[PDB]
């Protein structure tokens, strides 16, 4: 009577301890030390019927009293205990699909170790990936701590079991189903599961990059947010672990280019996100001579903004390429525009005047480069001298300007005429 308890979902110690009359009448009467002995005797008793393989019934309609007990007991609610025997009756491995929902469901009606352990024990099943990913959206949707939760048992389906075929299909099926807008504590909920499985595990995110582009057209800010920082986290990752793919690479530029698209975005909350997460991609281990360059050139055509945090962020910005900056092949930690001006000249005169041509050439277009740099700088800080002239502003750009000025430049003793000028 499988269906018939789906739907309706001392003496006893003398027989449980030691007939389907007798287990009717015995799960019946336990729908504590009386429930732990017999949930560790039906856990062994399990594995060794399992272990040693008509009689399938009867296990079959034991377990599920047994499993409708418990989840009323703990939707009702010593706690360890549990825990434990449901972790052992998940590695023992229909009615197994309506068990394992209602194993889920009042669990994450009530959601930390040996929870943490039945959670990633319990998607151990094979062909219902309909059933876990439609509870995961009830979760993302009803739930809101339910979201790292998710994003940490995603991890563990990415690295710890090495399943990829359950987390390709709940990737694919996260970034095909619809969002909407108007969804109320939403859309922070997916945006900081989506954070956590970037930080935590981006090398599954990265790989269905080519259909997260219509996350990437959210309208929401928070969504747009964590695919910001995912992408950023996803570039930190990639400059860690080379692997130096192609792939991979064609990756990083379209995202790059999408976020020099984004840098002008019609909010402060995202424009700061992409200003951290280029801030987070700057200083990795590469040489990105162009992505640094159109960098520096769209923070100096951005500079003056109008707002408030997010021209601090963009001062932070310039301070974190100042002190990282790739200028320090020759006479490093000195950018003299002068110094520079004439070795440039030199060279342009040598010209009218094979591999010795192949590394002069690539000298001149890295002094092309550093005088560029050089110009950029000067201008930007043209603009931040008319512009200075809010206190967290005042006080969080003192430090730029002055590691700006100790690498020499022409506009030293200028630049601090204007911040003596600026001070009062």
């Amino acid at each position: 009577s499988l269906s018939e308890y789906l739907t309706k979902f001392r003496e006893l110690n003398v027989i449980i301890d030691q007939s389907p009359d007798s287990l009717e009448a015995l799960i019946d009467l336990c729908h504590s030390s009386l429930s732990n002995l017999s949930k560790d005797i039906k856990a062994n008793l399990s594995s060794n019927v399992n272990f040693t393989e008509g009689l399938i019934p009867q296990w079959k309609r034991h377990l599920e009293e047994y499993g409708y007990l418990i989840q009323v007991l703990l939707t009702f609610l010593q706690m360890e205990n549990l825990l434990e025997s449901i972790t052992k009756l998940l590695e023992i491995n229909p009615e197994k699909d309506l068990f394992i929902g209602l194993f889920t469901r009042p669990l994450f009606v009530l959601l930390k170790m040996f929870i943490q352990r039945i959670l990633a024990m319990c998607v151990k099943n094979h062909g219902q990936s309909s059933s876990i990913q439609s509870s995961l959206m009830t979760n993302l949707t009803y739930f809101l701590h339910l979201s790292v939760f998710n994003a940490e048992l995603l991890k563990l389906l990415n690295d710890e079991y090495n399943y990829p075929q359950l987390t390709e299909d709940i990737l694919k099926e996260i970034s095909t189903r619809v969002f909407n807008a108007k969804d109320t504590t939403g859309p922070k909920a997916i945006s900081n599961f989506l954070i956590k499985l970037s930080e935590l595990s981006p090398g599954i995110m990265l790989r269905q990059m080519n259909l997260v582009i219509t996350l990437l057209n959210n309208s929401s800010i928070t969504l747009r947010c964590s695919v910001v920082e995912a992408c950023g986290n996803i570039v930190a990752e990639l400059a860690q672990d080379p692997q130096t793919m192609e792939h991979y690479k064609q990756q990083i530029a379209v995202l790059i280019e999408l976020l020099e698209e984004r840098f002008q975005d019609s909010n402060p909350y995202v424009r700061t996100k992409a200003i951290q997460g280029c801030s987070k991609i700057c200083d990795l281990s590469s040489k990105f001579n162009k992505s640094k360059a159109k960098f520096t050139s769209l923070a100096v055509r951005s500079l003056q903004d109008r707002s408030s945090l997010v021209r601090r962020n963009s001062v932070k910005l310039l301070s974190k390429l100042l002190l990282k900056h790739p200028f320090k092949a020759i006479h490093g930690s000195q950018l003299r525009l002068s110094e520079w001006e004439e070795y440039l000249k030199g060279s342009e005169s040598q010209l009218n005047s094979t591999s010795v041509l192949m590394k002069l050439k690539l000298m001149i277009v890295y002094y092309k480069d550093a005088i560029s740099f050089i110009k950029e700088i000067h201008k930007s800080i043209e603009l931040i001298s008319n512009l200075l002239f809010n206190r967290n502003e005042v006080l969080e750009s003192m430090d730029f300007l002055v590691l700006a000025d100790a690498f020499d430049i022409e506009l030293s003793e200028f630049g601090i005429k204007k911040m003596l000028h600026l001070v009062w």
